[PDB]
């Protein structure tokens, strides 16, 4: 096209990522800013606050983030990678909005030639003065660093030999600093806990020991009470003690030492927290302690309060956890209200105020891979009537969740509310279809559909929480294709075992039976037998369904192969499906099969393989009478066309729908057809089903001669209807050497002109590039390098939107949104201050 028009329509920019970060490795939190922080093995530091308030950074060394410590009060955080290096980050306001950038780095190094295992940092203690970083090492020495200008203060070094010199008379030889904290009410005193059991309270200015005790078990971690008068240790045998802190010197014995899961041999407690409440009932949170014999493989975090105990069992390893408290540094009681747990595959938030401790919904950081993602489907511009009903159905199934508002509400999002409501439907392996809010910066779950309903299959206090499921139950339930009609509410989903469910949204619950209808694809062919999965056993009789998308008809394909294509026309109430053998049309209004076409030549050739199905109300035989039509594309470059006879509503349930094959066009290059489209007289694609009923202005131009657009992996072609005479072609693979993976129509609004937009093709190549093919001239406009050509998973997982956006999986747990339109750029823009 023209250069002025090209710049006003196309601009490639990878906006923001949606979902859970892959392989988390650290967790941090700022109670003063209410901002969460997550670190990964790839070096990514990700901050999270209120919905729409998020940041992201990358360390120059791609290494694993081990610890994240946000400074109190200040908007600066310190991280520590597995290379024993510190990094100071800050959130500087540039242009009215905050942004995350790295300030300075520092690697703790000792004398030249010393062992690197002696300078390994274990505990990082930011002082309350926001000026020093006390670093506990494996050698037992505590090092002090200045912020900024990281300079190790050798004069303030608290070595191991210095602490052992200040012990009265009991120092029976011997460090690995396991704990390093500050006195909550005295910034002058710090605590140093050693692995063998030595825990001292060190006076900084006095350079002496004020309090010490030698525990009987190997120390793991330490928690100091809010008033600084009680110490709660945890050990390597699965026990936790209580120690009184006063000014009587001597060596006070443990107050209450016990193994909470004994008397059997348990594993260590990794971390323990002792928090106080105004009701006199303190909380006791500890991670681990399971019996090594029967529960050594469980990742659990227990919470003890008011005679109630619950060990929350997660399906993945616990990377880190924190307890949000309503208390500030100048408060009496801690008063917990939330348990934020970061597992290796999910995030779990537990409400601590409501009885039973119910989970808290996640407005972001959702585990999109709790079930293995198989396919996706995006629908743009959802009607407000249907949009509120989907959320209403999702609220009825989430009644067991907590009523507490999202506690991590830091920052102020400067982005307005999304003017257009978008939906991203995700197919999973267990047979679930999740409805996501792909309208704004946060990808929040709205409603979950479970298709498994139509098929046929207290000490220690363990309570399985979370959503991730690492077990692959049945691969036959894996959703393969999804079609959602945003107008009538009809939903069509396809599975791996040849099952096709046509559902309808229902406000109230219903108890109905799913009529099962068989579609024998191999009706005009015998000899070859099926080897593999058997058809899914359907539930006979009525089945209770919760409000939402209730299935009313099941179409079982024979043979039960993988459904490779799906198309639903809610106006004509027809649904078309295709597998590796053939395809067929189904009338879900009468629950009767219309026709079934076999497309073959045990195993032999690799032809057939229905790839695309497209409904169209265009001309097929004459140039005056337009009739409904169903088009089909195969792997062998064959395009089938069927004439449909859709009766009126007065004759809808009376006379059955008829069909007859009218055209069979064979391509000259014999490449698999990836897309079929029909343009009207003004070279505009045919509108979606029921779109003319909800918008008469989008009526297709019937005066001009329609055009048929056939897109293959090698060429684009345009034919003249109804004669199907070749007119335009673009040999993409012959010019650029790339093959077409998938193509989708997109409307590109203009930036120079407010209300002007042209329809064009969004093409994803096998090389990972994203091109734009102009209509109807089939001219290449722009090519943007996006996905790597070796990312076979990310390329297949790609999906385009109707208005020039797209999504693709950079990891099995998170998407990345890209925008090739000048009218769309969904990115986080936020402000955070103290």
């Amino acid at each position: 096209m023209r250069e002025r028009l090209k710049r006003d329509l196309f601009q490639f920019n990878k906006t923001v990522e949606h979902g859970f970060p892959h392989q988390p490795s650290a967790l941090g939190y700022s109670p003063s800013l209410r901002i969460l922080a997550i670190g990964t093995r790839s070096g990514a530091i990700k901050l999270y606050g209120a919905p729409g308030v998020e940041f992201m950074g990358l360390h120059q060394e791609n290494n694993a983030v081990t610890q994240i410590h946000l400074l109190p009060g200040q908007c600066q955080l310190v991280t520590l990678l597995d290379d024993n290096s510190l990094h100071l980050w800050s959130l500087k306001v540039k242009g009215g909005a905050s942004e995350l950038q790295e300030d300075e780095s520092f690697t703790l190094r000792g004398p030249p030639g010393a062992a690197p295992s002696a300078t390994q940092i274990t505990v990082v203690l930011p002082h309350s003065s926001c000026e020093l970083l006390y670093l506990g090492t494996e050698s037992g020495n505590v090092f002090v660093v200045q912020l900024p200008a990281f300079r190790a203060l050798e004069d303030r070094t608290i070595s191991s030999d210095a602490v052992l010199q200040r012990l009265p008379e009991e120092a029976r030889h011997r460090e690995m600093v396991e704990a390093l904290q500050e006195h909550p009410r005295d910034p002058n005193q710090i605590l140093i806990g050693y692995s063998r059991g030595l825990v001292v309270i060190w006076d900084l200015q006095g350079s002496r020991v004020l309090y010490h005790f030698l525990s009987s078990q190997q120390l793991e971690n330490i928690w100091w009470q809010r008033d600084g008068r009680l110490l709660v240790s945890c050990h390597s045998d699965g026990s936790y003690c209580q120690w009184p802190v006063s000014s009587e010197a001597q060596q006070p014995e443990p107050l209450r030492s016990l193994v909470p899961y004994g008397p059997f041999p348990c594993k260590a407690i990794t971390r323990i927290l002792w928090l106080t409440t105004r009701q006199g009932l303190p909380f006791t949170i500890f991670q681990g302690g399971m019996p090594r014999a029967s529960y050594g493989d469980r990742h659990c975090i227990s919470v003890i309060h008011d005679g109630q105990q619950t060990a929350f069992d997660f399906t993945s390893r616990v990377i880190g956890f924190t307890v949000l408290t309503e208390a500030d540094p100048a408060a009496t009681f801690d008063d917990p209200y939330a348990l934020v747990v970061l597992a290796e595959e999910e995030l779990v938030v537990i409400d601590l105020q409501t009885a039973g401790w119910p989970p808290v919904q996640l407005p972001y950081l959702a585990s999109l891979h709790c079930s293995a993602i198989t396919c996706s489907h995006h629908v743009s511009n959802i009607p407000l009537k249907l949009w509120e009903r989907i959320i209403a159905a999702g609220s009825r199934q989430n009644a067991h969740f907590s009523t507490m508002e999202w506690p991590i509400d830091g920052g102020t999002s400067l982005t307005p509310a999304p003017p257009q409501r978008d939906l991203l439907l995700t197919g999973h392996e267990d047979g679930t279809v999740r409805f996501w809010d792909a309208s704004g910066v946060c990808l929040r779950l709205l409603y979950k559909l479970s298709t498994v309903r139509v098929f046929l299959t207290e000490w220690p206090p363990l309570r399985k929480v979370g959503s991730f499921d690492p077990y692959s139950d049945d691969p036959r339930l894996g959703i393969q294709k999804i079609f959602l009609c945003k107008y009538s509410g009809y939903l069509a989903v396809a599975g791996t075992a040849g099952q096709v469910l046509v559902l309808e949204l229902n406000d109230e619950a219903a108890e109905q039976a799913v009529e099962q209808v068989e579609a024998d694809l191999l009706q005009d062919q015998e000899g070859y037998r099926w080897k593999g999965h058997e058809r899914l056993a359907a539930r006979s009789g009525p089945v209770r369904f919760e409000p939402g998308f209730q299935p009313f008809v099941l179409v079982q394909c024979q043979p039960p192969a993988v459904v490779t294509s799906l198309a639903l026309h809610s106006e004509w109430r027809l649904v078309a499906f295709g597998t590796s053998h053939g395809f067929g049309l189904f009338d879900h209004q009468q629950r009767r099969q219309v026709f079934v076409k076999c497309t073959l030549h045990a195993e032999d050739s690799f032809t057939g393989f229905v790839r695309t199905l497209y409904f169209a109300d265009t001309y097929l035989k004459d140039s005056s009478r337009h009739c409904p039509s169903l088009w089909a594309g195969t792997n062998g470059g064959t395009i089938y066309a069927f004439s449909l006879r859709v009766p009126p509503a007065e004759r809808r349930m009376d006379e059955p729908v008829r069909a007859e094959q009218a055209k069979e066009i064979q391509l000259m290059h014999r490449a698999p057809v990836v897309g079929i489209l029909v343009l009207d007289g003004h070279s505009v694609p045919l509108p979606e089903p029921l779109e003319v009923a909800h918008d008469l202005s989008k009526s297709p131009d019937m005066q001009g001669s329609h055009q048929l657009l056939v897109v293959s992996e090698e060429q684009f072609k345009v034919f003249t209807l109804p004669k199907v005479s070749a007119k335009l072609k673009l040999k993409l693979t012959a010019l650029e050497g790339s093959r077409v993976r998938r193509v989708s129509v997109a409307h590109f609004g203009s930036r120079r002109a407010e209300d002007y937009g042209e329809h064009h093709l969004a093409v994803l190549t096998n090389l990972g590039d994203i091109q734009v093919v102009s209509l109807p001239l089939l001219k290449p406009q722009v090519r943007y390098s996006c996905i790597r050509r070796e990312d076979v998973s990310g390329i297949a997982s790609c999906v385009f939107t109707k208005y020039g956006q797209g999504f693709y999986l950079i990891s099995p747990s998170e998407f990345e949104r890209f925008s090739l339109s000048t009218k769309w750029l969904v990115e986080p823009r936020c402000l955070v201050d103290s």
